Protein backbone atom coordinates (compact mmCIF):
# COMPACT_ATOMS: atom_id res chain seq x y z
CA UNK A 1 0.00 0.00 0.00
CA UNK A 2 1.73 3.10 -1.38
CA UNK A 3 -0.80 5.77 -0.36
CA UNK A 4 -0.50 4.34 3.19
CA UNK A 5 3.33 4.60 3.01
CA UNK A 6 3.18 8.24 1.75
CA UNK A 7 0.86 9.03 4.69
CA UNK A 8 3.22 7.27 7.09
CA UNK A 9 6.16 9.37 5.79
CA UNK A 10 4.29 12.61 6.52
CA UNK A 11 3.09 11.28 9.85
CA UNK A 12 6.60 10.13 10.87
CA UNK A 13 8.18 13.47 9.96
CA UNK A 14 5.58 15.81 11.40
CA UNK A 15 4.50 13.86 14.53
CA UNK A 16 7.88 14.42 16.23
CA UNK A 17 7.53 16.72 19.21
CA UNK A 18 10.92 18.35 18.71
CA UNK A 19 12.69 20.21 15.97
CA UNK A 20 16.08 22.04 16.07
CA UNK A 21 16.15 22.24 19.88
CA UNK A 22 12.54 23.44 20.15
CA UNK A 23 9.92 21.16 21.59
CA UNK A 24 6.28 20.82 22.45
CA UNK A 25 6.17 21.76 26.14
CA UNK A 26 2.94 22.04 28.10
CA UNK A 27 0.91 21.32 24.89
CA UNK A 28 2.05 24.68 23.45
CA UNK A 29 2.17 23.13 19.93
CA UNK A 30 -1.45 21.89 20.32
CA UNK A 31 -3.73 24.23 22.30
CA UNK A 32 -3.50 26.66 25.21
CA UNK A 33 -5.52 29.40 26.86
CA UNK A 34 -2.74 30.26 29.31
CA UNK A 35 -1.73 33.91 29.66
CA UNK A 36 1.06 35.00 27.28
CA UNK A 37 4.34 36.54 28.45
CA UNK A 38 5.45 39.75 26.67
CA UNK A 39 7.90 37.57 24.66
CA UNK A 40 5.24 35.08 23.41
CA UNK A 41 2.68 34.99 20.63
CA UNK A 42 -0.28 32.68 20.13
CA UNK A 43 -1.11 31.74 16.56
CA UNK A 44 -4.61 30.35 16.07
CA UNK A 45 -5.27 27.65 13.48
CA UNK A 46 -8.63 28.58 11.93
CA UNK A 47 -10.00 26.25 9.28
CA UNK A 48 -11.75 23.12 8.19
CA UNK A 49 -10.87 19.45 7.81
CA UNK A 50 -13.55 17.78 5.66
CA UNK A 51 -13.66 13.96 5.62
CA UNK A 52 -15.85 12.24 3.01
CA UNK A 53 -17.85 15.45 2.57
CA UNK A 54 -18.46 16.17 6.29
CA UNK A 55 -16.84 19.31 7.69
CA UNK A 56 -14.93 19.31 11.01
CA UNK A 57 -13.70 22.51 12.66
CA UNK A 58 -10.87 21.45 15.06
CA UNK A 59 -9.67 24.20 17.43
CA UNK A 60 -5.88 24.31 17.81
CA UNK A 61 -3.29 26.97 18.41
CA UNK A 62 0.46 27.28 18.81
CA UNK A 63 2.20 29.31 21.49
CA UNK A 64 5.69 30.46 20.46
CA UNK A 65 8.47 32.79 21.52
CA UNK A 66 8.82 36.09 19.64
CA UNK A 67 11.85 35.48 17.43
CA UNK A 68 13.01 34.86 13.89
CA UNK A 69 12.55 31.16 13.06
CA UNK A 70 12.81 29.14 9.84
CA UNK A 71 9.93 28.05 7.66
CA UNK A 72 11.10 24.47 8.29
CA UNK A 73 10.49 25.05 11.98
CA UNK A 74 7.12 26.82 11.59
CA UNK A 75 5.90 24.30 8.98
CA UNK A 76 6.86 21.55 11.42
CA UNK A 77 5.10 22.96 14.46
CA UNK A 78 1.99 23.86 12.47
CA UNK A 79 1.64 20.37 10.98
CA UNK A 80 2.27 18.85 14.43
CA UNK A 81 -0.78 20.82 15.67
CA UNK A 82 -2.82 19.39 12.76
CA UNK A 83 -1.71 15.85 13.57
CA UNK A 84 -3.15 16.47 17.10
CA UNK A 85 -6.71 16.51 15.63
CA UNK A 86 -6.11 13.58 13.26
CA UNK A 87 -4.22 14.88 10.21
CA UNK A 88 -2.02 12.21 8.54
CA UNK A 89 -3.55 9.30 10.45
CA UNK A 90 -4.81 6.22 8.64
CA UNK A 91 -4.13 5.19 5.07
CA UNK A 92 -5.18 8.09 2.82
CA UNK A 93 -3.48 11.37 1.95
CA UNK A 94 -5.26 14.64 2.58
CA UNK A 95 -5.29 17.46 0.12
CA UNK A 96 -5.58 21.22 0.41
CA UNK A 97 -3.43 24.00 1.75
CA UNK A 98 -2.48 25.25 5.16
CA UNK A 99 -1.73 28.99 4.88
CA UNK A 100 0.40 31.09 7.22
CA UNK A 101 -1.06 34.62 6.98
CA UNK A 102 1.08 37.60 7.94
CA UNK A 103 -0.07 40.84 9.53
CA UNK A 104 0.41 42.95 6.35
CA UNK A 105 -1.21 40.38 4.03
CA UNK A 106 1.68 38.07 3.18
CA UNK A 107 1.32 34.33 2.94
CA UNK A 108 3.30 31.10 3.12
CA UNK A 109 1.42 28.17 1.62
CA UNK A 110 1.89 24.64 2.88
CA UNK A 111 0.51 21.98 0.56
CA UNK A 112 -0.71 19.18 2.83
CA UNK A 113 -0.32 16.21 0.49
CA UNK A 114 3.50 16.33 0.46
CA UNK A 115 6.47 17.45 2.56
CA UNK A 116 7.72 21.04 2.56
CA UNK A 117 10.05 21.55 -0.42
CA UNK A 118 13.72 21.48 0.68
CA UNK A 119 14.50 24.83 -1.01
CA UNK A 120 12.02 26.56 1.40
CA UNK A 121 13.52 25.26 4.66
CA UNK A 122 15.70 28.29 5.44
CA UNK A 123 13.22 31.12 4.76
CA UNK A 124 13.27 33.41 7.80
CA UNK A 125 10.02 34.39 9.53
CA UNK A 126 9.54 36.55 12.62
CA UNK A 127 6.83 34.78 14.65
CA UNK A 128 5.51 38.23 15.66
CA UNK A 129 4.66 38.79 11.95
CA UNK A 130 2.11 35.95 11.91
CA UNK A 131 -1.58 36.87 11.98
CA UNK A 132 -3.06 33.36 11.97
CA UNK A 133 -3.00 30.05 10.09
CA UNK A 134 -5.92 29.18 7.89
CA UNK A 135 -6.68 25.90 6.16
CA UNK A 136 -9.17 23.96 4.04
CA UNK A 137 -8.12 20.33 4.09
CA UNK A 138 -9.93 17.38 2.53
CA UNK A 139 -9.65 13.64 3.07
CA UNK A 140 -11.86 12.06 0.39
CA UNK A 141 -12.59 8.78 2.12
CA UNK A 142 -12.78 7.43 5.63
CA UNK A 143 -10.55 4.55 6.60
CA UNK A 144 -12.36 1.18 6.30
C1 LIG B 1 8.01 20.82 -7.98
C2 LIG B 1 8.21 21.80 -6.86
O1 LIG B 1 8.01 21.47 -5.69
N1 LIG B 1 8.60 23.02 -7.23
C3 LIG B 1 8.82 24.11 -6.28
C4 LIG B 1 7.75 25.19 -6.36
O2 LIG B 1 6.44 24.60 -6.20
C5 LIG B 1 5.69 24.42 -7.41
O3 LIG B 1 5.39 25.69 -7.99
C6 LIG B 1 4.46 26.51 -7.28
C7 LIG B 1 4.29 27.82 -8.02
C8 LIG B 1 3.15 25.78 -7.06
O4 LIG B 1 2.50 25.48 -8.31
C9 LIG B 1 3.43 24.48 -6.33
O5 LIG B 1 2.23 23.73 -6.11
C10 LIG B 1 4.41 23.64 -7.12
O6 LIG B 1 4.71 22.47 -6.35
C11 LIG B 1 8.04 26.20 -5.25
O7 LIG B 1 7.12 27.29 -5.31
C12 LIG B 1 6.43 27.57 -4.09
O8 LIG B 1 5.39 26.59 -3.88
C13 LIG B 1 4.53 26.85 -2.77
C14 LIG B 1 3.46 25.77 -2.64
O9 LIG B 1 4.02 24.47 -2.48
C15 LIG B 1 3.89 28.22 -2.91
O10 LIG B 1 3.01 28.28 -4.03
C16 LIG B 1 4.94 29.32 -3.07
O11 LIG B 1 4.35 30.61 -3.31
C17 LIG B 1 4.29 31.53 -2.21
C18 LIG B 1 3.40 30.88 -1.15
O12 LIG B 1 2.16 31.06 -1.22
O13 LIG B 1 3.93 30.15 -0.26
C19 LIG B 1 3.77 32.90 -2.66
C20 LIG B 1 3.90 33.94 -1.56
O14 LIG B 1 3.56 35.25 -2.00
C21 LIG B 1 5.32 34.00 -0.96
N2 LIG B 1 5.33 34.87 0.20
C22 LIG B 1 6.42 35.60 0.52
C23 LIG B 1 6.30 36.44 1.74
O15 LIG B 1 7.47 35.57 -0.13
C24 LIG B 1 5.76 32.59 -0.59
C25 LIG B 1 7.19 32.40 -0.08
O16 LIG B 1 8.14 33.06 -0.96
C26 LIG B 1 7.53 30.92 0.09
O17 LIG B 1 6.47 30.24 0.77
C27 LIG B 1 8.78 30.74 0.93
O18 LIG B 1 9.25 29.41 0.75
O19 LIG B 1 5.63 31.70 -1.70
C28 LIG B 1 5.84 28.97 -4.26
O20 LIG B 1 6.88 29.93 -4.39
C29 LIG B 1 9.46 26.77 -5.41
C30 LIG B 1 9.84 27.67 -4.24
O21 LIG B 1 9.82 26.85 -3.07
O22 LIG B 1 10.41 25.70 -5.45
C31 LIG B 1 10.20 24.73 -6.48
O23 LIG B 1 10.25 25.41 -7.74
Amino acid sequence: NSEKALVKKLYDRYSKDTINGKSNKSRNWVYSERPLNENQVRIHLEGTYTVAGRVYTPKRNITLNKEVVTLKELDHIIRFAHISYGLYMGEHLPKGNIVINTKNGGKYTLESHKELQKNRENVEINTDDIKNVTFELVKSVNDI
